[PDB]
């Protein structure tokens, strides 16, 4: 249930998401690409899905990857901005869920992003507490896949 | 001309006008995004068919898929606004969204149909022709990629 999953985003969780986003979302290009490179580096079996972007190993030097990465951070920005209204959060989550269903990405594989998120956040001094919060948000998308 | 040529041609004045108008128009993404789409469908009814995935686009705010689409479109514009000072960054995100439309057979001319609606929504907030023209220049950067 995408709606029950959305209900998991309590006041304490929303705060942790906002607090960490103040830092993580401040450098969308830089952090977006780092998130993607981490995903590819630690989950090589997901690289094939990103064929359109060309050679993702080039990281920041890859223009299509950079564009994809920046845009991904705006999807998260979108989510953050919908935390006040469950209905709006759900409709945008569904929109992106469709994008991933077309790419044949399951709830389980979408969840492979949690490891990379925990890692990049940890590098910015935002521990398991924050990783767990972001996992709850990722779980809303998972519920829609 | 290239997309970069269209992106690097955006002047300090055009960026100023884009930013000033976006501060207001982009502040309520849900409300103004849906208004933008509704306006496109009111004046360019021939484009309705392309949006069949969203369901009944005349349902406005009630239509959650239209709302989801509209809010996200406004974040695409947000993205654009945030990349104005770095042509390299603007071009790569413009190209990304260009692909989203190329795959749906949306031509440069068809994409440019969004200018009429933008001019009206901006006008409703008292941002006149100068601002409509500025936004037309940004839309043209995407057209350079279509
Ligand atoms: C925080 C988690 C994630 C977010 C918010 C996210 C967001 C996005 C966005 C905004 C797009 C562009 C959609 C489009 O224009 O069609 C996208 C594309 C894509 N995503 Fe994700 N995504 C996430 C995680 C993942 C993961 C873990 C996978 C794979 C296991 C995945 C696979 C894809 C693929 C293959 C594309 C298409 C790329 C292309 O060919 O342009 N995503 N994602
Ligand atoms: C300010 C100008 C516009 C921007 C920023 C923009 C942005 C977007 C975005 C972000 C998407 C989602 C892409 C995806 O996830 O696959 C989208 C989808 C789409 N756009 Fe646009 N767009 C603009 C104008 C137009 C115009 C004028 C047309 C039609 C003549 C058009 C036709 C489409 C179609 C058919 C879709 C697919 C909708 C769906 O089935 O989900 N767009 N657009």
């Amino acid at each position: 249930s995408v709606y029950d999953a959305a209900a998991q985003l309590t006041a304490d969780v929303k705060k942790d998401l906002r607090d960490s986003w103040k830092v993580w979302g401040s450098d969308k290009k830089g952090n977006g690409v780092a998130l993607m490179t981490t995903l590819f580096a630690d989950n090589q079996e997901t690289i094939g899905y990103f064929k359109r972007l060309g050679d993702v190993s080039q990281g920041m030097a890859n223009d299509k990857l950079r564009g994809h990465s920046i845009t991904l951070m705006y999807a998260l920005q979108n989510f953050i901005d919908q935390l006040d209204n469950p209905d709006d959060l759900v409709c945008v989550v569904e929109k992106f869920a469709v994008n991933h269903i077309t790419r044949k990405i399951s709830a389980a594989e979408f969840g492979k992003i949690n490891g990379p998120i925990k890692k990049v956040l940890a590098s910015k001094n935002f521990g398991d507490k924050y990783a767990n919060a972001w996992a709850k948000l990722v779980a809303v998308v998972q519920a829609a896949l």
